[PDB]
């Protein structure tokens, strides 16, 4: 390339392949994301703004030969593999919950600024040798709006619902949060409506009750069948029930019901939050 020097192939993302590159004059190491619409242009510039310690910083937006590319800082490892990484053992609690504390802090930072990721999952949470996560890719659903992992999905998106609210990336950490806990995803779904009814057989059928105006959802069908909700205590085992009554607000089906990130910062599981350092194989 004209600017950078490709280092290596670093995956598929939801957009594009991710490049890990060197910038040419600078030598700074760089995560290249290519793109495969000036309003795009305009509101992904945007998010260039955005600093935070738990956010990724997107560096720059480049639009050159017709083709989009975004350059994001380079981090370490991603959370799916130090999960994979740390199967055996497990992510020591202190650490888990230091990953929470530090990504809710960062929902809270983004959807303060009115931006949702809508997309979060284990593959686009970022971690480094000094214990920090960060989450990247905030922001590129809105802007750029459409084998696809549906485990994170909240279930207003798999009902059908296409207003989406700061509540979908609450619902997505609560899976990831689960996942971290058990080590094993939450609800792994092979489809939309394998996904759909994993949730169902596990918080119970939503009705009117605890969702109100959930039958009138875009893809609700009278016809689904209905399951009684499972006791809580047996979803995650491990965890204490301040972990666990924090997870079960991450849950709600109702989005408006959903606790929010900066609710979620002073939940009493955090009374004894610390920041560990992670044993990072790299
Ligand atoms: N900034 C950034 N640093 C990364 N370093 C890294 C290095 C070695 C192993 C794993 C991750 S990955 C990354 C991404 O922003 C990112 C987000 C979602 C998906 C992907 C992919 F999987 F590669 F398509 C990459």
């Amino acid at each position: 390339m004209e600017n950078f020097q490709k280092v290596e192939k670093i995956g598929e993302g939801t957009y594009g392949v991710v490049y890990k590159a060197r910038n040419k004059l600078t030598g700074e190491v760089v995560a290249l994301k290519k793109i495969r619409p000036s309003t795009a242009i305009r509101e992904i510039s945007l998010l260039k703004e955005l600093n935070h310690p738990n956010i990724v910083k997107l560096l720059d937006v480049i639009h050159t030969e017709n083709k989009l590319y975004l350059v994001f800082e380079f981090l370490h490892q991603d959370l799916k593999k130090f999960m994979d990484a740390s199967a055996l053992t497990g992510i020591p609690l202190p650490l888990i919950k230091s990953y929470l504390f530090q990504l809710l802090q960062g929902l809270a930072f983004c959807h303060s600024h009115r931006v949702l990721h809508r997309d979060l999952k284990p593959q686009n949470l970022l971690i480094n040798t000094e214990g920090a996560i960060k989450l990247a890719d905030f922001g590129l659903a809105r802007a750029f709006g459409v084998v696809v992992t549906l485990w994170y999905r909240a279930p207003e998106i798999l009902l059908g619902c296409k207003y989406y609210s700061t509540a979908v990336d609450i619902w997505s950490l609560g899976c990831i949060f689960a996942e971290m806990v058990t080590r094993r995803a939450l609800f792994p779904g092979d489809s939309e409506i394998d996904q759909l009814f994993r949730i169902f057989r596990t918080l119970g059928t939503p009705d009117e009750v605890v969702w109100p105006g959930v039958t009138s959802m875009p893809d609700y069908k009278p016809s689904f069948p209905k399951w009684a909700r499972q006791d809580f205590s047996k979803v995650v085992p491990p965890l204490d029930e301040d972990g666990r009554s924090l997870l079960s607000q991450m849950l709600h089906y109702d989005p408006n019901k959903r606790i929010s990130a900066k609710a979620a910062l002073a939940h009493p599981f955090f009374q004894d939050v610390t920041k560990p350092v992670p044993h990072l194989r790299l």
